[PDB]
């Protein structure tokens, strides 16, 4: 089951403004973005704030720490810059910013690059210099996914942007996947063999359709660290998700559990050891709690 372990809200605040979360390198410490553009570091078990940092002048939508715990990507709503890279080492300082990119991820095998999305366009930046290396967009192959998010594959040699597979080295589109929905652009399976674009599961080798999984419709998807479980929550208030998330066996895409928290979800994340699941849920207008579950 998902046994509730603990709950906490943003300390002191009349209205709790948690918008997103990620587990840090440090065990029992969660990072949370707020609707006022702050990064908070919380003890997940005590529910006590340890540290607060000013990142953006608008709501944090999404964040991602680097595996080495040295770097953090943030994205905001109406700020400029919209996304940024932060040093989490000595002083908490902005390394680089990414202009109009509303979503950013690290590269996967080696975290030496950032991939940002602006609408249908993907930008690849170098972490050290912060120089835009590549702009990926082909007007001939675009799907114009409303909620497009560009992503590297596990080995960083491919990118999926707007349902288009790109060879990173040659910067050539090598395959466009057919469009079946208006919103969701898809992710790589951590096994490196499959891409998941909404309900469709494509083989990377043959580009054949392996499965249809209707339950994934309009879902953002995140895998547990071992790549054994896939979490999905249907997109929709400022609330990006409805009231439920679903788990699937990542090996065979069979359903496991449907969890309905009866409250709108802003975000979820699992820790490095996949013991715990953190969910940001609205109680109400904006009064979010972080709920911690034992997986
Ligand atoms: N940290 C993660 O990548 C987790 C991921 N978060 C988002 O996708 C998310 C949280 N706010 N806005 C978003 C979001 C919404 C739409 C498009 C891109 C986005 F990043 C997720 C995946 C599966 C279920 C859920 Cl409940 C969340």
């Amino acid at each position: 089951a998902f046994r509730p372990i603990s709950v906490f809200r943003e300390a002191n605040e009349d209205e709790s403004g948690f918008t997103c979360c990620a587990f840090s390198a440090r065990e029992r410490f969660l990072m949370l973005g707020t609707c006022t553009g702050q990064l908070k570091l919380y003890n997940v078990f005590s529910g006590q704030e340890e540290a607060s940092y000013n990142c953006h002048n608008s709501a944090i939508t999404h964040l991602e720490p680097s595996r080495d715990g040295s770097l953090l990507l943030t994205s905001a709503t109406w700020s400029q810059p919209l996304s940024a890279l932060w040093g989490m080492k000595s002083v908490f300082d902005m390394k680089h910013s990414f202009t109009e990119d509303h979503y950013v991820e690290f590269s996967k095998h080696s975290q030496d690059r950032v991939i940002g999305t602006k609408g249908d366009i993907a930008h690849i930046y170098d972490i050290q210099t912060g120089n835009k290396l590549l702009t990926l967009f082909n007007p001939d192959l675009a799907n114009n996914y409303k909620r497009n998010c560009a992503t590297f594959n596990p080995t960083d040699d491919l990118v999926l942007n707007d349902g288009v597979l790109w060879d990173v080295r040659s910067a050539q589109a090598i395959h466009k996947f057919d469009k079946f929905n208006m919103n969701i652009s898809g992710v790589f399976h951590p096994n490196g063999l499959e891409v998941i674009i909404n309900t469709e599961i494509w083989d990377l080798r043959t580009f054949h359709l392996l499965h249809t999984v209707p339950a994934l419709d309009q879902c953002r998807v995140v895998f547990n660290h071992t790549g054994t479980v896939m979490y999905g929550a249907m997109l929709q208030m400022k609330s990006p998700f409805g009231s439920s998330f679903r788990t699937f066996n990542a090996t065979d895409y069979k359903p496991i559990a449907t969890i309905d928290v009866k409250r709108n979800i802003f975000d979820l994340c699992t820790d490095t050891k996949d013991c715990y699941l953190a969910v940001i849920e609205n109680q109400g207008n904006m009064d979010t709690v972080c709920r911690l579950y034992e997986v």
